[PDB]
């Protein structure tokens, strides 16, 4: 894809090492022939995130915040004045495969999972699509015709839909995502799974 | 395959949860239907573990030791009267498919990948095989045909050679599985992955 900036959420997760490297590691080397600059979003674990990524080389801003008690629709918000135009938005809670990557990264809106083979259905946060775009999301629906991934291709326009949100005690991302009626694109059956 | 007992190796590891589910939970459900027993070998997360699989629906006995400083392969030493001719023998800290375990189920001595798809293979513990048997293995080798999933099916006479570490410090299981000169069964390119 055309270069552009991925906000990778980190507001220890990131850190956690799957298959012999971390979390983090694993999709930003992925990530890198399609990034420029990678902006991660952190908090509380700042430091150590910043320390670990010092030695390897990849091109990183650490975007640091006071709130983890707001939620990752804040930790988004936090991000706005450090992109512009379309950018990759992505957590340091999941693990990717390359096949998931290359084609998430393709992408526009949500990147969501109408085939999910390795997560449990019952626990994931869930979409019910309408005309293209999220109707409803969150991990308890009733209707429901695919799985959220922590993947989504994003615009400037998102930031108008999160403003609303800012005299919220929690601002959760899949709100922003309801309002924003954001497009939704399939990558189906591709490995890809949180860690909690 | 034939009922057999199962040996599982034991924030604890295998209560993390991956893909909305607890490690310990997807290969206890995944091995249900081949398994009889299950055998848990746990230490200082023992209780946690116990309390965890209470209201699941397994046949399971938890195995107590002290001397989690010994290694796995001491925690292998301890299940020897839990066991009688053949069994399976997994790690609480890894991830597996239902594909490779519906092979591995099938397989004798230890189950390799030589296509491993979804570990670092630098970080990954490494055999070399002579004759269909272990001749080396180890995370820093130099020869190496596969890699080590951390699944076998052993019989008795693993405890023959696992007896002649009892006094030393440390007893990895790399070393019993090296000195009972185990064979091996390929399971290649199956999604499997270890959480550290």
């Amino acid at each position: 894809i055309k270069l552009m900036k991925a906000v990778i959420l980190a507001a220890p997760k990131p850190l956690v090492r799957v298959g012999g490297c971390e979390i983090i590691l694993r999709t930003m080397k992925l990530l890198s022939p399609h990034v420029s600059e990678f902006i991660i979003v952190a908090s509380r674990y700042a430091d150590d995130i910043d320390a670990f990524l010092k030695d390897k080389g990849f091109n990183y801003k650490i975007v640091r915040h006071d709130r983890p008690e707001k939620g990752n629709g804040y930790s988004l918000l936090v991000a706005k004045n450090h992109v512009e135009d379309r950018f990759i938005l992505t957590m340091g809670d999941h693990v990717y495969s390359q096949q998931f990557i290359e084609k998430a990264v393709r992408g526009e809106g949500v990147i969501a999972d109408r085939e999910p083979r390795f997560v449990d259905i019952g626990e994931a946060t869930k979409i019910r699509v309408e005309d293209g775009r999220v109707a409803k999301i969150g991990k308890d629906l009733r209707e429901f015709d695919c799985v959220d991934t922590g993947f989504f291709v994003l615009d400037d326009s998102i930031f108008e839909h999160a403003e609303k949100l800012r005299d919220r005690e929690e601002i959760p991302l899949s709100e922003i995502v309801k309002l924003a009626r954001l497009p939704v694109t399939y990558v189906d059956g591709e490995l890809w799974m949180d860690v909690d």
